[PDB]
């Protein structure tokens, strides 16, 4: 009876080897060629002329956010269905976070519900591709094109997805992911903005590398951060990239598992929407669970723990936690109520039919 | 002639081994047996209870102050002499940095110009131990305890020195430490606070990791940071840990051949003075320009280049940088005439007495 795991890395490409070339050279820090091969290889994967290097995710939002100006006063629209960080990295800014409503099926930004949220304050609205999945970004970039803001994607969940054509981190003005241990592709704790202009990348070059002037060494024109990613953390990033259409299709292989196995399920979960504009590359595999249960969401994770599956709550809406009580409208419904039913369930590459097998016997079991 | 380098990892310990255990065990994130052991390790190298393992120096200081609850409003006394990254920190606060100047002769702040530095606002002295070297810690305590501040060493520099009977790292009510890739430890990229109380450490760990609460996964009661060490860094530091008293001699052996050799250049050069107080690491080992040269301290780094020997300016004074020269004042006199004519000479475990006798004739050559 070995546990289930929600998630686990795979390092099967040749990470072990370039991690061995770190450390036999001696570049173990923040220099070295997988920095740069690292960031011209995603930049090329997602299509986009830039890639900056970060330690892991959430200072990439934050430094991207600074980088755009983002500061005291300012507005930045974000869904409060999504992880911590996405609220945070605008509040290190001193911005003030504005919530939105998500969508009940993708769990992703309404693109609906933003006009009204727009005030003389607002400068960006931050879509996050929850699990895997591009927000619905046309609309998105439709009522920033017509307000004048800036669009960042907090694409963390999504390496790989696709929308209409185009890779997560190629439709906002800039983009952030990360490669923290349980993400699609990992570098331990590691993270990336992507962007196509030249001066924002260049500005969040200056602030990644503590504020030094490029071409001043020992001098320091701005105050900045020291958000470097190191050489090892590159060389298990561009491995795993090496292999990214291989774990892409892992998870596949354990999603199309779920998919076939559902019935048994009935109306006591409803399965995650696909939304048709582009590949979804499920980070997790989402269910809702069905209103008409006498169990609770939470204490179905209890019981599926009890029967050594791991899983998760989907993401307490912002507004709900103490950091951002503060922040609750009466328009953030869908959230609440995805905060109420959702549950994340195992998905990994590492997976097989008889955990899956296992994963949907307990909930058939525990689903009451 | 291989060039000299001012520093250089010695990554000759178990370093590859520890690192390939985390690959081969693929525990490569934030999380992990090396981490514990680095912290538990560093704690007792330290004489401390507790260890907080960081990604970098710079988030180990916003870490600290964050947690010691500097924030808008306060203000914490910081040397002009430093790395910026000693005010960037309280900057991040959104804290005001107060300049003290520094002695003349170890570079450190000078605990007889703190006092007329106090005013209501006041919540926090940093002493920074330059080139390896404890300030005069005493004083410094006395004037706090006095009024009431909080003292926090800025200890990136002096991992293994000793100032009374105690370690850097056990001074103040905590301490960090930098394993940047030319420090006396390196991680690559690592950092660590240290401190004795047990709520100041716990809210160091809780801001650390996002803010989440120990006891409730998924539960967020505050903002916090991603500032986590990985695995892979922790394995590195503790294999640099354990080899720390050969890594501390081997500088110290460099700073005998300097002491004996630099007869040769007899008025032309001030050695470094070093108190008595306790051990003198050495992470960098600083003259002052004679001032009767006519040549200038930045072409002497030049000349020595040239001659294949990395050199480096002592730090620029923050109050002559542009974020900070708001702060300048007709009393940092002393950390002027330093930054003019400092010169950080190569100071580290590689370096041979050829080496040493290389730079010197080199010196020789170009202190004209
Ligand atoms: O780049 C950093 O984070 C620290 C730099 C430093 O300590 C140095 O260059 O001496
Ligand atoms: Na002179």
């Amino acid at each position: 009876l070995p546990r289930i795991s929600v998630a686990a890395p795979r390092l099967d490409g040749n990470e072990r080897d370039y991690v061995l070339e770190c450390m036999d050279t001696t570049w173990i820090s923040s220099v070295g060629r997988f920095i740069v091969e690292f960031e011209k290889a995603f930049a090329d994967y997602c299509g986009v002329k830039h890639a900056i290097a970060c330690n892991n995710g959430t200072t990439a939002l934050h430094l991207a956010l600074v980088a755009m100006g983002i500061g005291p006063g300012d507005e930045v629209i974000v869904p409060s269905l999504t992880y911590i960080a996405s609220a945070n990295s605008v509040t290190y800014c001193g911005a003030t976070p504005v919530l939105v409503d998500n969508d009940p099926r993708t769990f992703n930004l309404d693109a609906a519900k933003l006009e009204a949220l727009i005030t003389p304050r607002t400068k960006a609205i931050m879509p996050v591709h929850l699990y895997g999945q591009i927000c619905d970004m046309d609309p998105i970039l439709e009522v920033a094109r017509r307000h004048n803001l800036l669009v960042i994607e907090d694409a963390a969940e999504a390496v790989g997805a696709t929308y209409r054509g185009k890779k997560s981190g190629s439709l906002g003005d800039c983009a952030t992911f990360s490669f923290f241990g349980n993400k699609i592709i990992t570098t331990g704790e590691g993270g990336m903005i992507t962007t196509n202009d030249d001066d924002l990348a260049a500005k969040m070059r200056l602030l990644r590398g503590q504020g030094m002037d490029p071409n001043r060494r020992y001098w320091f024109p701005i105050v900045g951060f020291n958000y470097r990613m190191t050489n090892i953390q590159a060389a298990i990033g561009l491995a795993q990239l090496e292999r990214v259409d291989e774990h892409l299709a892992a998870r596949e292989r354990v999603v199309g598992w779920y998919e076939q196995k559902l019935a048994r399920l009935g109306n006591r979960v409803t399965k995650p929407h696909v939304a048709l504009t582009g590949r979804h590359v499920f980070w997790m595999y989402t269910v809702r669970l069905g209103e008409g249960l006498s169990t609770t969401r939470d204490q179905v994770i209890k019981d599926l723990d009890a029967l050594g599956i791991e899983s998760r709550p989907v993401f307490h809406p912002m507004h709900i936690m103490p950091p951002y009580a503060h922040l609750a409208t009466d328009d953030l419904k869908i959230a609440e109520a995805c905060g109420v039913d959702g549950l994340n369930l195992p998905t990994h590459a590492g997976l097989t039919e008889a955990d899956i097998d296992r994963v949907i016997a307990a909930l058939d079991q525990v689903l009451v």
